């Protein structure tokens, strides 16, 4: 009902997934109606990037924000988590270019977030409220919101891989009766060796390791200790999809599903709904 901050300044480090550089995060209480605000404070004058959809760059890999020639990679995760705990402002500080990307789930960011406490704030909590279908398309993949009188997201995958034979690969979670925390914030990064091993000819998906992503080879999952979850992946494309979706900058009233979506059409679907003024509107809890 009330707009949410922090209770406290906390700080993490990590190693961004693609730069491998070591990077130093601290989440501070904001403002009512500040939103989530990236802070580039290794730079004077400190760079502030809201988390926005007019603020996103074009990035195959990851959600990245961009504001004059700096930017913020891979914020999905983080954004998931503020989402899935209802924080409405907060002032994300970086010392370097990318969110580190910790265990690669939102499991770490939950627990910094309630770690720094909640505050309540003296403002309304407003919803974007999604009031007509908007739709999204580029080839096989599809990404839309449909009116819903409550928050649920969908997300379909389809890999023609053995370890997704006969494997979850659609979820759907309802908000209302599903915790953010419990079924979706510890799921993790995942990608195909192929895929990491040309990432890292174009010197990228630095940072990343079997600590901090799922790797898939041609047969198997290399991880040691397994999956969290027996849907582990199609549960982070639905934590990549809420981390997306809080570019809206408000709490979502409506459904959103993935038809093997990813950060590029979630974004062209952001865009498509707010340019289309009539899909949507900006309410409180009570309206
Ligand atoms: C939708 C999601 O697929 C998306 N994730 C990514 O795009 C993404 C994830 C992880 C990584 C990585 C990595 C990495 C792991 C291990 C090693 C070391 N070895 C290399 C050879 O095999 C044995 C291990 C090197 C690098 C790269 C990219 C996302 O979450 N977007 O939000
Ligand atoms: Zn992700």
């Amino acid at each position: 009902i009330k707009q949410r901050t922090l209770k406290n300044i906390i700080r993490a480090t990590g190693v961004g997934l693609h730069s491998g550089e070591k990077v130093y995060l601290t989440l501070k209480p904001a403002p009512v109606d500040t939103g989530i605000v990236f802070c580039r404070t290794d730079l004077d004058p400190v760079v502030e990037i809201p988390a926005r959809a007019e603020n996103v760059g074009e990035t195959t890999m990851s959600t990245t924000l961009v504001k004059g020639d700096v930017k913020v990679d891979t914020v999905e995760h983080l954004l998931s988590a503020m989402a899935g705990l209802g924080i409405d402002n907060a002032y994300v500080e970086l010392s370097a270019s990318e969110v580190p990307i910790m265990d690669g789930s939102a499991g770490p960011f939950v627990f910094l977030i309630q770690s720094a406490g909640l505050q309540e704030q003296e403002a309304a909590k407003k919803f974007i409220r999604i009031k007509r279908e908007v739709s999204v398309e580029e080839g096989d993949k599809r990404a839309v919101f449909v009116p819903f009188d409550g928050f649920k997201v969908s997300f379909e995958i389809d890999f023609d891989h053995p370890v997704f034979r006969g494997r979850t690969q659609q979820a759907s979670v309802d908000f209302s009766s599903t915790s953010f925390v419990k079924e979706v914030s510890r799921a993790r990064t995942f990608g195909f060796m192929r895929d990491i091993e040309y990432l890292r000819s174009q010197n990228l998906a630095l940072g990343g390791s079997v600590e901090n992503a799922i790797v898939v080879d041609e047969n198997r999952v290399l991880n040691e200790d397994g999956l969290r979850y027996e849907d582990e992946f199609v549960k982070h494309k639905i934590l990549d999809a809420i981390g997306d979706l809080y570019l809206l900058g408000n709490s979502l009233i409506g459904e959103f599903r993935g038809f093997k979506s990813g950060h590029a059409l979630n974004n062209q679907l952001l865009r498509t709904l707010i340019a289309d003024k009539d899909a949507w509107e900006v309410v409180t809890f009570e309206d």
